[PDB]
């Protein structure tokens, strides 16, 4: 069962209006994830919304955000061919494998913070970073998916969730992120959540008091970094750019200081990939238009896939 250049393999998620199939690209043999979406049943507002996500997926180009590779589209159906993070969610990972040494925890936090910062540079995020947004790929690299998206086209309140959200106030930016980001680190480095309890009333009591103990192996840099994230009043919280500069963030990176992400100049002329595509049947004009005009068609999708994994 194929769509376009993709052999569809197992289903990995159904949701109301979307189905994510794992798949293999028959030209290059890359594994990808294909989100199949019925568009026949969509009121105009769901359609407007569908197409906004698509625009955003189109511009997110980051080594730690899931890439979009191809859009194949009929009157009835939208297929979005996207990067596959084979490794699950980061919270599960920790629950399943325990804490990480600071060095691995940093590499992952670096990727996270940079991806979250970058999203903000690129669109306006209207909802909180969520556990289901933090994935790992086959090589333990972070990949953020759908940051700030509705879950219409997805497939009480969380332990990993700003204290002021337990006050009912809507998401207001890199401010709520910072708290979440603090819970991530706490767990990344300690294996356990910084706040918990039996039920809604223990969790909330705990979170809003915001006391936590650190484990004795956590380094002072790390504890210090945490003192900038897990902070009750949202205005006392470090900005993302300010977080990037923290000491713990840069241990081992004293030359390569963490910095807001800037997209490199895109390479549309990789001669290796082009030679392969010419051997495959594609024309050099075809490759180039596809690339410069970002069509997300069979051709552009091929050149991208030839560049990974």
């Amino acid at each position: 069962p194929h769509i376009g250049n993709y052999r569809l393999q197992k289903t990995i998620g159904k949701g109301n209006f979307a189905k994510v199939k794992l798949a293999r690209h028959v030209l290059t043999g890359r594994e990808v994830a294909v989100k199949i979406i019925d568009k026949t049943q969509l009121n105009p507002t769901s359609l407007q919304k569908l197409f906004r996500e698509v625009r955003i997926m189109k511009i997110l180009n980051h080594p730690n955000i899931v890439k979009l590779f191809e859009v194949i589209e009929t009157e009835k159906t939208l297929y979005l061919v996207m990067e596959y993070a084979s490794g699950g969610e980061v919270f599960d990972y920790l629950v399943a494998h325990g804490r990480m040494k600071e060095k691995e925890a940093r590499a992952k936090f670096r990727q996270i913070v940079s991806a979250v910062q970058y999203c903000h540079q690129k669109y306006i995020v209207h909802r909180d970073l969520k556990a289901e947004n933090l994935l790992l790929d086959g090589d333990m690299n972070i990949k953020i998916a759908d940051f700030g998206f509705s879950n219409e086209f997805t497939v009480g309140s969380p332990p990993y969730a700003a204290p002021e959200l337990f006050q009912g106030k809507k998401y207001d930016g890199p401010e709520v992120d910072v708290w979440s980001l603090g819970v991530i680190l706490y767990t990344l480095v300690s294996g356990s959540l910084p706040f918990d309890g039996q039920n809604l009333k223990e969790l909330r009591e705990r979170v809003l008091r915001g006391k936590y103990r650190i484990p004795f192996y956590m380094s002072t840099d790390c504890e210090n970094l945490l003192k900038k994230l897990l902070v009750l009043n949202p205005i006392k919280r470090g900005s993302l750019e300010q977080i990037m500069k923290d000491r713990w963030m840069n241990v081992g990176h004293e030359e390569e200081e963490l910095k807001p992400y800037t997209e490199p100049d895109p390479d549309f002329n990789d001669t290796k990939r082009i030679d392969i595509m010419v051997t495959m049947g594609f024309a050099r004009d075809e490759i180039n238009d596809a690339l410069i005009n970002q069509k997300y068609d069979e051709v552009m999708a091929t050149y991208i896939l030839l560049g990974r994994k």
